[PDB]
């Protein structure tokens, strides 16, 4: 088991052999932290990337000394102590060419290794925050819970609801009113925010529903959602929520899009107080009404908004259900075009020797955080993990390592935890 000075010393090699576009990308922002222009950083950033000063305080900060190394595909995170034993991480999320979207330093984010689930409910309890712990072995008659927290509760899950949309999508594949290689255009109506890339595309760039949905899903893609959703069309997305394993589907009809969420719930508040006013048909009307090309910004996001059910609300056994149902459906493409999709981001570094396959899914909004896997032994045994977090304040949520961080200590200790 790695001492400090080996642990430290193995992610300071791992980092500087990392031939990956998170290697380069780590590398490059570890410098603009121990060196001593603006044309470098430009072509290191996405396109549509105050960094100066920026760059200036983190450096204030240190000296750095890297003491793990965390790249997760187009995640990364790096822990680096500064003077005096004080901790902070550097995190990058990329785009699909391994421009960097999001750069941040920031407070060490502190997760205790885990033996028991009381040590799991008793870290992440934050005074404000509603949370919930759901773990379960699936067997042929029905789920093992190995540990629970409010999963009754129905909470929102952001991009969670992309597993919905994919089942949807899977179940239209089936009947076959879609093709994977079938080509989706992007118009100016259908480009959302990020998460995800298919925004940064031309108008009228043609994708298949193959590619859509592999961004869909592993980048959270949220254009990549809306231009699925649109495709199927709202109803056939809503008609399925019942099949796909959810208690209580009035909670999504009408069933957002992202382009939607983003909208209504931090553009015009008049607009948001008539939602808040209206019934199901009210407000169908008023997202008909809505539709065109966004004029909220990234900038414009802060508020929290889902109390008002702007968001995509659902409890712990709904998400165990539509996981368990991809599942079934992945095992019925014989093609493996599902199985790729939902195996290609599994939000972690994997024992790969442990799990055969694991789905992963994340969902993030101001006031909302949530992480999702399904995790299944080279024997065949599946076990589900969803944590969920909601709070009237986003600064009480924060940028979501934490709760990310709890699932990744639980499926370390999946020996104790999980499979006992
Ligand atoms: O895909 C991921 O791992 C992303 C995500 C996507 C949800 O929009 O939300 C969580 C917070 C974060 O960086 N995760
Ligand atoms: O392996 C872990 O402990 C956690 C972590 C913690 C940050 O120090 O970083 C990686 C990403 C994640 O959830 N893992």
């Amino acid at each position: 088991v790695p001492t400090p000075a080996e642990a430290a010393l193995a992610a300071q090699t791992a980092l500087a052999a990392d031939d990956s576009p998170m290697g380069d990308a780590a590398r490059w922002a570890m410098g603009l932290l121990t060196s001593s222009r603006p044309e470098d950083v430009a072509a290191r950033f996405i396109p549509t990337f105050n960094f100066a000063e920026t760059v200036r305080e983190w450096r204030s900060k240190g000296p750095f000394t890297v003491r793990a190394y965390h790249p997760v595909a187009h995640k990364g995170w790096v822990v680096l102590s500064a003077p005096a034993g004080v901790r902070y991480i550097l995190s990058l999320t990329l785009d699909s060419s391994g421009l960097i979207r999001i750069l941040t330093l920031k407070p060490e984010t502190v997760i205790p290794d885990m033996v028991t689930w009381n040590d799991v409910e008793e870290t992440l309890h934050t005074p404000g925050v509603q949370h919930s712990v759901y773990a379960v072995r699936l067997t042929p008659d029905g789920h093992e819970v190995l540990h629970a927290s409010a999963p009754e509760r129905p909470m929102p899950t952001g991009a969670a609801y992309k597993l919905y949309l994919m089942r949807a999508l899977v179940a239209e594949i089936e009947k076959g009113t879609v093709g994977w290689d079938e080509i989706l255009t992007l118009t100016p109506e259908l480009r959302s925010l990020p998460t995800g890339d298919m925004q940064d595309l031309p108008d009228g760039t043609r994708v298949t529903v193959r590619e859509t949905a592999h961004k869909m899903i592993a980048l959270s893609d949220n254009t990549g959602a809306d231009l699925v959703a649109d495709r199927l069309g709202r109803e056939v997305v809503e008609r399925s929520l019942a099949a796909a394993g959810h208690h209580d589907p009035s909670l999504m009809r009408p069933f957002l899009t992202s382009h939607e969420v983003f909208e209504l719930g931090w553009g015009d508040p008049e607009r948001r107080a008539e939602w808040v006013r209206q019934d199901e048909a009210g407000r169908r009307e008023l997202l008909e009404k809505m539709a065109g090309v966004m004029t909220v910004r990234g900038s414009d996001l802060g508020a929290t908004v889902h109390q008002l059910g702007i968001d995509w609300h659902m409890d712990a056994f709904d998400v165990v259900r539509v996981l368990e149902g991809l599942l079934q459906d992945s095992g019925r493409d014989t093609s493996g075009t599902v199985e790729e999709i939902l195996t290609a981001y599994p939000g972690l570094l994997i024992d790969e020797e442990r799990w055969r396959r694991v789905y992963f899914k994340a969902g993030s909004s101001p006031g909302v955080m949530m992480f999702c896997w399904l995790l299944q032994d080279h024997a065949g045994i599946s076990y589900v993990l969803v944590l969920r977090q909601s709070a009237d304040e986003q600064r009480l949520i924060g940028d979501g390592l934490f709760l990310r961080g709890i699932g990744a200590k639980i499926i370390e200790a999946e020996a104790k935890l999980l499979s006992s």
